[PDB]
Formats: structure tokens, C-alpha cells, sequence
């Protein structure tokens, strides 16, 4: 089940949080300019500790790694020379990132060293503007909480809208119309993006509000509690925009739910945009608008990748040792080739590795070779290495 033990008690860490966006003069994360929240470790590591050993941070009710782009993913944690002290991966289920230590710990002592990440409230939990939250985390095995306030920035007025989250694929993108409820007739809205576009009207879903608690501040409403608009008039426009057309809504709120699509090969700056058009409470036609902004950081969008090949005796070599080393030779897996010569990794962060054969004594490969170790550059990108052995 693991590859050594859980060495929370052998993990000395302090714990720090960081608000960071437009918020940060107001003491707030600011959800909608750029607000997060950064949690800096700073660590020592116990002698004792060896390779395979792990510790955990447990990110608790409130908040998880990552920001607005899923899924969550949280990075391997390095030396001031770039050394891979500690592999990290993420469970959703849990909440809970692991560190588990590679071989460094078992070539250096007085390892030490501190990392950071970006961190998100859960918008179904953080639902209210100004909610104080007690963020409280482990960080190997010791609890650290601080109170820390979010705001979304709702505002009780004709449109707003917000990014709830993206994906590769798609972003979920909240339009909310006539929180005012004033006396509206003739009401549409355009959604439309740069870096997005809309295929379908089966894209976008419509919820009328039965009361105002409907809208939630934090752009992630309870789908399941509201009203379904059985046959909601949406038109996809040639541009890849989109026009929801919801009529005579007099002081009715409406909340719009919609999946935009991303563009492939698209990069720099993704914006969603809710235009409301509507005649108002005193006859005149009425015009608003919102747009949000989001990063289109490939990294964090990225799936993860792998790669494998076969050794051979230039007949399959089976239960030949291959490890995963980092750039700068730190071992961050092992395997083995199976009885038809073939071994993989998978599961690796976009970047550059080293894949190390490992020689029966006698045998050199058909790259560099040293002591008996055969040295491949791979670079993963969400391929093949192969090696032939033949005697010295």
C-alpha cells in the first residue's frame, strides 16, 4: 500500500497565510480580482527519514490547493538547487496533498527547506460576501487555523456574473439577472467570451429564483433546490456567442448557468461576458453588462502524462531495474520491466526527466552511459524510450 511511513512527527513545520489579489489592502480575498489565498511551510526534515517516507498537509473544510482552474494539483517541493526533495499529490476525496520524500533525504542531512501554495475556498461552503472563514489546516500532523474573509463582490443589481471554474475543456460561467428585482420586460442576455465559445443551446441551463437567498454570493448556487426552465429560448449566434432570450420576466430574478467551451490553441487571456438587455420599470430601453477575466495558465490545466518502452538484449529483458530521476539525478520512482520487456511511469507533471537503465553486470546499451547506468532525457507533455542491451 505505501512506500514508507507516515513521518508527520519527524516533519518540523511553521505555517503562514499570505491574501494575495485586490483585496489585500482590504484584509479580504477579493474572489473576483484576482484574490487568493497563499500558504507558506517553511521545514525541517528528521535524519531519520528516508526515501518512500511521506508527510501530509490536510487542507481541511474550507479551502483546497489550486484556484480557479481544475483539477487541483499541487507540486513537488524542491531544494534551492532545484532537487526534488518531496513528490506531492493531491487526493480530491480527501482534501489532502501528500509529500513523499524521494532519495534525497537518504544523500543529504539537515534537510530543510519551505514551499508555497495558492489556495481557493470551496464556493459552495464560502457562499456568503465578508463570511469570515476559520481556515483551519494540518500541516504534518499539526493543526493551523487563521480567520480569514472572502467577497465575491455580488451586488444587488440588474447583471453580474462570475467564473465559478475551468477546465481544459470548458469553463461554468453564473449569470445573475435582476437580483434589483425591478419590473423588467423584454429581457435577453448575450453571453459571449474571447478564448471561449458556444456550440449548443444544451450548453447553458435556466433557473428563475424563487426568493432572493437564491443567489448565492459566491457564483456556485444550489442547482438542486431551484426552479428548471423546461423550455428556455437560446439561440447559438454565428460568433460563437450565445442569446438567452427570457421575455417578460416583470420583477422576477433568473439565474443562467453556462458551459462555454474553450478554444483550442488559445492563450493570454480568457474573458466571459453577460450582456442584459431589457426594457425597464419605466418603459426605456436598458442596457448593462459584466465581464470577467481568467488566465489560461496551460500548466494548471494540463492533464498528467507518462511514457514507457522496452529493453531488450540486442529477446525481451525482463526485471530489468529503470528509474525515474529528476534533471538533476534524484530518483523520484523505480520500476521494473515485466516479462515482455516493457515498463512505464505514469502520472507525471508536464517536464523534463531522466529515465536510468540499470545494467546487468556485463552488458552496455546499442543518451550517455556510466557505471553501468544507461541515461535517457525524456520530456513529458500531456511517448517511447527504449533500450537494447549487448555484452561489454
Amino acid at each position: 500500500a505505501q512506500s514508507g511511513r507516515n513521518v508527520n512527527h519527524l516533519v518540523f513545520a511553521n505555517t503562514s497565510y499570505e491574501i494575495l489579489g485586490g483585496g489585500k489592502k482590504y484584509n479580504q480575498v477579493f474572489m473576483t480580482m484576482d484574490g487568493k489565498l497563499k500558504i507558506k511551510i517553511d521545514y525541517t526534515v528528521d535524519d531519520s527519514v528516508v526515501e518512500g517516507d511521506y508527510f501530509t498537509v490536510d487542507f481541511g473544510k474550507y479551502i483546497h490547493p489550486g484556484t480557479s482552474r481544475k483539477p487541483y494539483r499541487v507540486n513537488n517541493i524542491h531544494d534551492a538547487n532545484g532537487r526534488t526533495i518531496a513528490i506531492g499529490s493531491y487526493d480530491s476525496a480527501t482534501n489532502t496533498a501528500k509529500y513523499t520524500f524521494t532519495n534525497y533525504v537518504d544523500i543529504y542531512n539537515n534537510v530543510r527547506g519551505s514551499f508555497s501554495l495558492l489556495s481557493w475556498p470551496f464556493k459552495e461552503l464560502v457562499t456568503t460576501d465578508k463570511q469570515s472563514v476559520p481556515v483551519g489546516i494540518t500541516v504534518a500532523g499539526e493543526d493551523y487555523t487563521q480567520n480569514v474573509i472572502f467577497n465575491y463582490g455580488n451586488r444587488t443589481v440588474p447583471v453580474i456574473s462570475d467564473i465559478n471554474y475551468l477546465t481544459k475543456d470548458f469553463a461554468e460561467f453564473t449569470t445573475y439577472i435582476n437580483q434589483n428585482r425591478a419590473f423588467n420586460t423584454g429581457s435577453k442576455v448575450r453571453l459571449s467570451g474571447q478564448g471561449f465559445k458556444f456550440t449548443s443551446p444544451d450548453e447553458i441551463e435556466v433557473y428563475k429564483v424563487l426568493n432572493n437567498s437564491q443567489f448565492r454570493d459566491s457564483f456556485s448556487p444550489d442547482y438542486a433546490n431551484l426552479t428548471q426552465v423546461r423550455n428556455p429560448k437560446i439561440i447559438i449566434n454565428s460568433d460563437g456567442s450565445a442569446t438567452v432570450d427570457l421575455g417578460d420576466i416583470g420583477t422576477l430574478g433568473y439565474i443562467i448557468r453556462s458551459k462555454p467551451n474553450t478554444l483550442p490553441d488559445f492563450s493570454g487571456i480568457g474573458v466571459l461576458k453577460s450582456e442584459y438587455t431589457f426594457t425597464n420599470n419605466k418603459n426605456q430601453r436598458d442596457t448593462r453588462a459584466h465581464a470577467s477575466s481568467i488566465q489560461f495558465v496551460r500548466a494548471e490545466l494540463a492533464g498528467f502524462g507518462g511514457f514507457g518502452g522496452y529493453v531488450w538484449f540486442d529477446a525481451a529483458a525482463a526485471g530489468i531495474t529503470v528509474n525515474l530521476l529528476d534533471p538533476t539525478g534524484i530518483r523520484l520512482a523505480t520500476t521494473t520491466t515485466d516479462i515482455t520487456g516493457h515498463y512505464n511511469f505514469d502520472n507525471l507533471t508536464n517536464g523534463n526527466y531522466l529515465v536510468e537503465f540499470v545494467m546487468p553486470e556485463g552488458y552496455i546499451p546499442t543518451v550517455v552511459f556510466e557505471n553501468g547506468r544507461y541515461i535517457a532525457h525524456v520530456t513529458i507533455k500531456d511517448m517511447t524510450i527504449d533500450a537494447g542491451l549487448v555484452s561489454d
